[PDB]
């Protein structure tokens, strides 16, 4: 059973650990933080846990797999070290700051014979395969995908818009081109925006937001009607309705936790590895980052650097 | 009563007339077509109506206002003659195909002592007033307006339906600073559907329009304190405001019997009881709406013959 290091002492790491313990395929063994006393309070609720305040000491320790949920700009350097040290890596949020970074990581992963996963929770939902199947014999004409919730209270594209993007990519694959126009702070970071993914026969609208809340359903239009998903993350209900008002519920069963499904996937992959499927995860994560990068560019969203 | 002439032989001219009759402020008295055969196969339900194949012998006739619902491309030339002949005009669908034609119709209007109106049915709903009043002390952060219905099979989505959400936005909110639209296009360049964004100083509105796809998404307005949800922006049935705490508020919306009840009462009442600052707010807004239509087509490459 899988021995886990954690970086990132934010709430989300707790949600990851919670989920990883519940699947019975993980044991948390180690936490790192620049200050030991932060790691200590993070660890108080768990037991048999090594605390670390030096990254190299941390990586020389023996656990198989490190979960990284630090601030985005640290992800690349830390993954790189993690894989160079023989740990599989799982990267939260937006795995990386830009496309090439994903690909250096992949090389680094390959060379060192380990896995690198993006913790894209919605991408591993059973629901997608179900939806994906259902649309194999339709002709898709369009789609509208949103994820916009008022936070407390980076940028909306990178933190939330990535969910719609992963869903579009999950169904659909890479779009040919994309655009994004955002409301921006002075620093150029986006509070909310509307994007479009251009596909040869259709386009998909993406809405992202953090200073606003949308409760809009997500829709896929087909020549014979509209598939309606209550959301595109932790998906709960897919009902298709034809131009005549006949309806089909799809068999959707939401996991008990938003990370149940990706957490089983990462574990099943290390233990019973299907490598073609691994290629597809790398592949898709690559497309998502490509589009994030394109869209930030059309929107004028630069980070420090 | 107001004597009424009707270029246009489609069922929209029927629906228009039912409303103007239910109102008890109109008497329909004259019907123009190229083909007389088309102009009496239209009359048989309501008695005592004359027929003109001659455009000038039509206008040289006795009636106060004409309701023009020809195909779009004729609207400008027919309204202009209507006006030069001293008749008040209600242009249907989209009023014009370019902004300059509107500004010219106004100049022609003022010169002949006549009103010209676009028949923007949603723009005259009592709903919008209720909404604007409720928004007047909030601060708006965006909106997502849509009108996509699967039509008849077997011009463009923006012009035939997108004009409604454009009108909803102009009515709350006013003239935008800029706009963009992108469409799935037929080869003649006419749009089956599209998404655009209206750019305001402090915020953006997403506009979805389509005729080969069906959307059932509600319409949202975002404020700093929550989300206002309208079932649609046309023949609106319910606006509900919900704050970030989950607390809910119902605006008292009263859907009219007929979808064109409100505009018809507006146009009758405006003529028999003139209110010129109001009129100039009608003129002004049509001009904003068409400036956007025009901007939007050009970004999308929707060129007419």
């Amino acid at each position: 059973m899988l021995k886990l290091g954690v970086i990132g002492t934010g709430a989300i790491s707790h949600h990851f650990i919670e989920a990883a313990h519940t699947s019975g395929e993980y044991q948390l063994v180690a936490i790192y933080s620049r200050k030991l006393e932060t790691a200590a309070t993070f660890a108080s609720r768990y037991q048999n846990i090594q605390l670390f305040d030096q990254l190299e000491v941390f990586f020389k320790s023996s656990f198989d797999l490190v979960y990284i949920a630090s601030p985005n700009s640290l992800h690349f350097a830390q993954a790189k070290a993690a894989l160079s040290a023989g740990k599989h890596v799982i990267l939260e949020k937006p795995a990386v700051s830009q496309p090439q970074e994903w690909f250096d990581l992949i090389q680094t992963a390959e060379k060192n014979n380990c896995f690198i996963f993006e913790a894209a929770r919605n991408y591993h939902e059973k629901a997608f395969t179900t939806i994906k199947n259902f649309l194999a014999d339709k002709q898709v004409l369009g789609a509208d995908f949103n994820y916009a919730k008022y936070s407390s209270k980076g940028g909306a594209l990178m933190d939330l818009g990535i969910y719609p993007l992963y869903a579009a990519v999950r169904l659909f694959g890479k779009a040919n081109d994309a655009t994004y126009h955002a409301q921006q702070l002075d620093n150029s970071i986006d509070l909310n925006g509307d994007g479009i993914l251009f596909y040869p026969d259709y386009q998909v609208h993406i809405k992202a937001g953090k200073n606003i809340t949308s409760n809009l359903p997500c829709e896929i239009y087909t020549t014979d009607g509209t598939l309606t998903l209550n959301t595109i993350e932790h998906i709960r209900s897919a009902i298709f309705t034809d131009h005549q008002g006949n309806q089909v519920q799809l068999p959707i069963q939401q996991a008990p936790h938003t990370m149940t499904e990706e957490v089983a996937a990462f574990a099943h992959m290390i233990q019973q590895p299907d490598l073609n499927l691994y290629q597809t995860w790398l592949y898709d994560a690559g497309s998502v980052h490509e589009l994030l990068y394109t869209m930030r560019q059309t929107a004028g969203i630069r980070f420090e650097a």
